[PDB]
């Protein structure tokens, strides 16, 4: 049973979803990537985009750009590891995409334009059974963070699911062991020192909706907002209105770090917390939550696919010496990598439960 | 008589041309900026963008944002030292712009989207008399570099003119005094090590016309094409087919350097060349061509309004010892600031020549 | 009566303390900078460093390099605006410095090698009557943040004064009015997102005492320690053991931002806190604390000489909506420029007190 | 029969040479690394430097740090792949290093300090049989570029050998096929847009020998000099007084590119030169000279061990269309990694020739 997926928007996350599908062994055997969609249908230019990444390197798979038939002027079929993917043209409305016809059942929505559960339904109107939004979703969609609440999915009810944001996926696992191990956050504020993204600008330009976010990106520390402010309360309803935060966008191109400051419900210590987070990383959060005892800096997490990886030393040293309630917890994440692995983990969970019931 | 100008595209070059008008003492008196055009009309946002620049800092003029009538919702008039500039909404076609209505005669075309003579003429159809494309132009518009061939301008024939590009305004001064002082160039190639611009990308992205241009801009040395390649031959026909070159877009926000390598027409020396450039700096090319004897790096050329500023020490330490024909000439330039100043000098030179005749 | 000073270690803080002295209009008239001490005595090189700064531009003063005698090989005296500062060679011990000879009474200890009280007394034995260390000090030196506790300085008891770090001169204003306006801080942790310094490395290199800190500076978010972790308790005895923090060094050359997360003593609001700080900013903290109501990023604080300028918007927008105990204060600072001005303002304060008593 | 080698200065080149020895299969069987030398004897700090590199990522090999006796305070032995390397304490004179005692015959000198052939013999007085200087040398040390002139090595008389610089290793292959294939280079001039290195400064600071080299590294285009200005004439004497160049140090942490403008000795075409370089890349320069047909940028050459990998499209698109003599040739290089592999290549060659005769 090849899960038939199509990628709408072959950008940073689209191309890293694609690469997490090939690197993890699933192309053409477990998941069938039927088609990819973006502005051009020049498969040679997509191959160029895949083969050479500034931040994550050359990939291990191989890519060819072949035509479907010599009647077409430019290569339109991509051939990865002998698997053929089709380069479909970008549609302004989700519904004008031929999903049903190409036989695509699960569509990964990663353009960034269709974050509303209502516009994303246009995929299903085009023929898709399910939709995963690689972002926070507005308008009613289900937001799941793997390792914390993927089980609340239901094939029957949830058809446009959302995998939250990179920072949610990092914060929430931290929050989830704090509650489940019962330290509890009474209240919590959080900062994500975060790499710049494709929504920012090389030099000072136009950004109407966030004035600061239009400042030259690679030469300014830019205050702005994070997506995990809302979404962690959505995933864990016990933190609704207990926790919020901001974002500082600094001049690195990938990897970010969460910096959570909370107050505990019961009296505890940072040694108890560090123990429970390591334990959790080895037992029930394994693969999603990780930890590190080394003096790592940010470029040591490029290509690290844990959702969140707790920094044991930066935490243990930077807390109040005899504290029972006021705690800092530092944790890292490759905002482009681990998040692209979680999208594929979610597709496959959903396909499993969709077959499990119908 | 105030020159009635309208800036279409209030971006890096739009806002720097504006500020140059204020810093030189022309607003309201010598130059009247009737209107500016961009993706919004919210003048409180153009205020912010004028008041805070990452590279060139805070401006000396004062900016206020007020509403034109109490009927409007967001402040839509700019007021720069008690002079009113209007914030007109952007139009997809130049012909649709109310230029004759607003009373604008000269339009500075700096959107980047209308570098063709004919899409630029839509301005004259919208009620403008003359257009200055802040870029090189296709379709056949007049290309004039100030200090070299601005005298070639005719009020009768040149309605869409072009002030070439930043690199062309840096290299043609140098090429000009080499041809005029009789050293001559037999053939020559050129390289601009240049700052990234707003067409480049924060993280690797789409740029289907120059594939390399699409790669993360601030973490890479990106080879690409320079404007001064086509344009130095248009300005000096003597260099047609004898001079071409490339760009290496490097991770700095502003200022670029030209690295000219040429073979001279007669047997000379680099000290003869160094003295002639210094001479031409102090005599005929003043304010256009400049020079330095100091050990400077790119940050020192921020806000240097010279088109070309020769580096006497880098040229001299990095040429062959007793050479008569093969030489290197190095020359800096603030690609944002000096080019903007030269646009204002062109507007003013055209507007005076037009009055002197009609 | 010119306050006889000499600067030991003319680097970033040494040249910004020097430009602060000249710019405020003090050189020659109120402060006589007798000598500057560094690894060289080539006043031509020192003058290359003064005239061109990558982050703070061309200074307002003029620097000339003169020979004291034609008997010396290279220029060894700096003539800044007609005034003569001598270039004395750098000694490995403060003690062997000719202070008593040169006439120097106040020494600004900005090498960063003699931060302990006792190696700092090495200047006094050698002739200086007073010493200001541009850094937190060990061995029991008096730590003073201007505008918070300079009233505690006594000419009799305190000869080796510490002006604390740049982050404590940013954090200590805000903790001072938070206690003075009785909100009070129960406990609190802080993070500074901070620009890389002279003590960091261009590529991965050696740093034996903090491992992460030797990593490539300009391409990593390097977690580390801050100086305000100790210093704010030395200055504000109330905060002894209630507040600590950490630093994240990010890829910008200058300007940083504190981000304090505290739990207040009483029940309050962020609009209450917002008013209390702004008020304080206009009244008793005017010149030390500042605020902004604008959407500014880090490069808008280059050359802002307030110790701490509070960002009203980023705070109000990024706090929990109806909270009474748990808050986040965000505040900027130009760690090179603001600090240096406090140095010149401590010399000036201490000096007159000494002249008041003896 | 292992070659016994010691590395003095375990910095960027020392650690990359170490990693090229383990990568190429050579550690413990073909080359035995008896000792590494740097500021510390802390095996743990060395292991942290080896395992986490910002640019070249995690090494494939495994590093442990053990104590050589129960008596030593801190781990002083590395155990890379079961092979034990000693951590010898850094010395001020090469001669005070225990090479004969340890049993070291070949010494990779890579501190950046002992670049004089006389200072370098200190190693042979310390007990070593040969010295390789990872940098151009003075005082008459024989200079070799692998792939161009290592056949000029005489076991007999060449004792302290210099492997030239990274730019001579890129430049000399190109210059070598142009003279061997009989295009010739009459006079030539080059420029290398180049990543910053460890001799540079994060923020503006001290640099007495090159004034510009002290300016903040990651925020300027810094003109400077190159090592291949001297060394290529020494490897290829045909080109002494005929070829020279300069350097621009830009904000990338690794990879650099050679922009070479030369005039041929005979009428030829850029198409012809392009074929010759590809041909050479495939036959006698293989593994040393490569080429690319792709639209690559600097980051695509990280971990590319060819010494000089020619850009076919950048060279072909940026030359004069009718030219027969005056050309531009562009070739890339990972200045840390390819040079490191070549140092191992020379040590290996040298050692086999020395065995062959004695
Ligand atoms: N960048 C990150 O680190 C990151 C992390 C987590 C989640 N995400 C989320 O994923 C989404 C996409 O982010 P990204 O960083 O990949 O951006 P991106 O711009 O690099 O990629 C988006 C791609 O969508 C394409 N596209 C736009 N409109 C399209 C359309 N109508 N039809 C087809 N293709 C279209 C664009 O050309 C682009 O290639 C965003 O919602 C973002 O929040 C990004
Ligand atoms: N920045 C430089 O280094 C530089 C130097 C020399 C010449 N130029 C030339 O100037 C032109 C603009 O360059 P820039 O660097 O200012 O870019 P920019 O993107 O900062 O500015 C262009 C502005 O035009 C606006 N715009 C887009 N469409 C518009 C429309 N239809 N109507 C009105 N406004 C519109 C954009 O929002 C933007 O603010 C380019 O063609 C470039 O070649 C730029
Ligand atoms: N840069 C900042 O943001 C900042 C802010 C606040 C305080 N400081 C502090 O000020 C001190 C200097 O820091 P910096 O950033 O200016 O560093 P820097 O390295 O630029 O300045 C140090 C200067 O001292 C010189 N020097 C070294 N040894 C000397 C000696 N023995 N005698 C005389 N001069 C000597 C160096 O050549 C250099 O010019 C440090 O203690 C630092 O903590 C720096
Ligand atoms: N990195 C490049 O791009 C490159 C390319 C070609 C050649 N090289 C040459 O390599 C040499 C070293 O440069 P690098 O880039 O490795 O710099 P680096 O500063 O990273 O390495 C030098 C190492 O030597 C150590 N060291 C200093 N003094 C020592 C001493 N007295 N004894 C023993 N070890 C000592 C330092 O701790 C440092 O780790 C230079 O001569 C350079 O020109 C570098």
């Amino acid at each position: 049973a090849p899960i038939k997926v199509g990628i709408n928007g072959f950008g940073r996350i689209g191309r890293m979803v694609f690469q997490a599908i090939c690197d993890q062994g699933l192309i053409g055997t477990e998941i069938d990537v039927v088609a990819v969609v973006d502005m051009s249908t020049n498969a040679e230019y997509f191959a160029y985009q895949m083969k050479h990444d500034t931040v994550h390197g050359r990939p291990k798979y191989t890519v060819e750009a072949v035509k479907s038939s010599p009647s077409v002027e430019t290569a339109d079929v991509l051939v990865v590891n002998g698997h053929r993917i089709k380069c479909v043209k970008a549609q302004r409305n989700p519904a004008d995409l031929p999903w049903g016809k190409l036989g695509v059942d699960y569509v990964i929505e990663s353009t960034g334009l269709f974050t509303d559960k209502l516009k994303a339904e246009g995929h299903i109107k085009g023929g898709a059974k399910k939709v995963v939004i690689s972002a926070p979703a507005s308008g009613g969609a289900k937001t799941i963070v793997m390792g914390v609440n993927q089980h609340e999915y239901s094939p029957a009810s949830h058809h446009v699911v959302s995998n939250a944001s990179c920072t949610t996926n990092c914060l929430a696992p931290i929050v989830h062991v704090l509650t489940k191990e019962n330290f509890g956050i009474e209240t919590g504020l959080m900062t994500t020192i975060h790499s710049y993204t494709a929504t920012q600008k090389t030099v000072d330009g136009v950004s109407l909706k966030d004035w600061r976010g239009g400042r030259a990106a690679a030469v300014n520390i830019i205050p702005s907002t994070t997506g995990a402010a809302k979404a962690v309360g959505m995933v864990i309803p016990s933190t609704k209105g207990k926790l919020t935060g901001m974002s500082f966008r600094v001049p690195t191109p990938d990897v970010s770090v969460v910096d959570l400051t909370f107050r505990a419900t019961r009296d505890t210590s940072i040694q108890e917390i560090d123990k429970a987070i390591k334990k959790a990383a080895q037992t029930y959060m394994k693969g999603i939550l990780g930890f590190t005892d080394e003096e790592l800096v940010s470029a040591d997490f490029i290509n690290d696919n844990r959702s969140s990886v707790y920094d044991s030393k930066a935490t243990l040293q930077n807390n109040l010496p005899g504290e029972k309630r006021f705690f800092k917890v530092v944790s890292w994440y490759d905002n482009e990598w681990a998040y692209s692995h979680r999208v594929v983990d979610l597709v496959r969970y959903m396909a499993a439960k969709d077959a499990a019931s119908s």
